[PDB]
């Protein structure tokens, strides 16, 4: 009859930064066709719906873009975990998804969840094999590191820039980027612990994304494989600066390329708004 | 510090139909840069902000897409008027905008505003002069009536189809439509009092719009000029059927082509949700 929701800015501690997600509570009475229509009404990159668990977790989360359901998504799940922390006392939260149960660690101050860390699906990867085409679309001549495409649900391509200023100077041809289907293009630069990223994806319906949580795990793997960090070392990834939505993602990939044991992504989140819908 | 808002589905009486707009109340403390960031956060086609009047109206309304401020907009202003009716008793509402003061008549049942009628800016028009290009993009060979482009703030082109089934069968090339800048393409079919429309606008950031209120006045003028209705006769325009967002717009253009005295557009509206933001 009515549902409460919150809008969480994921990968931010300040409202209007990070990447929004709408989280709808007590959604068991909504058929998925209605969830999809609600996600379309809200028009945020994702709306999530909190449901009773079916396999021993704390809750089952269904994730919708304005057009389709997703089996996994990075910032939407982080924001959902932070939102649900307002309704539980547990330090760990186990959220069921189409792809299995994702474990979260919740960080609180005086009962308010301010951040969370999630274990991500372990990616696979290969060479993109379309380098000249992609580089032309981005407006540059070469990448620093190999142009590889990672799969953990979505697909994320990584193109390296020689400096943060070169990354900020990119002005991609978005029409040309639209020939890259079912993937996002992540451009990065930095050194040591601190990296900057920009993400562009016509395929996922975003000219430039603020905080691509599902790309943070893959980027940590990419940087470790290519010798810029070690496996087991965390990185800080700052995204969305150029578009006025700065977002901080932390990532770490444990093990070795051939036997990854854990891919962790963490971030702050903050409530932008709260409301109730009439169905 | 905090602001209340509502989500109104304009040109509908049932939630999840029509065209959403977010309406923020008591917005005088928000600088326009912050209004723009809020509109971007919400990501609805428009968010509006209710401000104290400056020229004798009931309120001043500022209208933002996720990217820029607009001087006028059809469904956003209808939805704002219906939303503000919850806070006033007056039968008429005078809303100041960048383009002057727009008069609304509010229709209530037991204190709830269920519909409103607005006087629109009087359009101007001319031939598009790009017929072959536009028809190719739409996938058809010819229009029924002359292909003319109307200006009332936005620009709206009208292409006529020989039957409602031919209108539903359109599958436009949206890449080709993107070469039509600063305008929307409205395709229509029908007879007598009852017309169907579909609107496509890469320029205004919408693949297919549910209810193009600023096009309804122009369509009434177009139909009267081309002899399908008389000036002074109202039409019912049903839009958004193919995309699952049916929307009913009523329109009437009084006078004659050379001396239009009033362009009225009316519709139902309904509250989808209500909430509060943290700034
Ligand atoms: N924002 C996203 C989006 O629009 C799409 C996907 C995606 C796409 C294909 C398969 C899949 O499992 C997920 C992921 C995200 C995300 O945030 O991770
Ligand atoms: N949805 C709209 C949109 O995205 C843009 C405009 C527009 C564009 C240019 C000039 C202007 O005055 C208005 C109007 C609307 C609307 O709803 O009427």
């Amino acid at each position: 009859h009515m549902h409460n929701y919150v809008i969480i800015d994921a990968f931010a501690s300040v409202p209007l930064e990070g990447n929004p997600v709408a989280v709808f509570f007590d959604a068991d009475d909504l058929p998925p066709a209605q969830m999809q229509r609600i996600a379309r009404e809200m028009n945020l990159s994702e709306s999530t719906f909190v449901l009773k668990p079916r396999n021993g977790g704390d809750a089952l989360i269904r994730i919708f873009t304005p057009v389709n359901e997703l089996p996994f998504a990075g910032h939407p799940l982080l924001g959902t975990a932070i939102a649900l922390g307002a309704h539980t006392d547990n330090h760990r939260l186990y959220l069921e998804t189409q792809m299995g149960t994702i474990a979260f660690e919740l960080e609180r101050q005086n009962g308010s969840v301010i951040a969370a860390s999630m274990d991500q699906p372990i990616p696979t990867w290969t060479a993109l094999g379309r380098d000249a085409e992609l580089l032309k679309a981005l407006g540059i001549s070469d990448s620093t590191f190999p142009i590889e495409i990672y799969h953990n649900g979505p697909r994320h391509v990584f193109v390296g820039l020689p400096s943060i200023d070169a990354l900020s100077a990119l002005h991609p041809d978005h029409r040309a980027l639209s020939n890259f289907h079912d993937m996002a293009i992540n451009c990065f630069a930095g050194a040591g612990r601190r990296w900057r990223s920009r993400m562009f994806s016509p395929a996922y319906g975003v000219v430039e994304d603020a905080a691509t949580g599902s790309a943070a795990g893959p980027l940590a793997i990419h940087l470790a494989r290519h010798g810029q960090i070690e496996f087991g070392q965390p990185v800080e990834i700052l995204q969305g600066v150029e578009i006025g939505r700065p977002s901080l993602m932390f990532a770490k990939a444990e093990g070795r390329a051939e036997q990854l044991t854990r891919v962790e992504v963490s971030g702050n989140g903050v409530t932008f708004g709260r409301g109730t819908i009439v169905l």
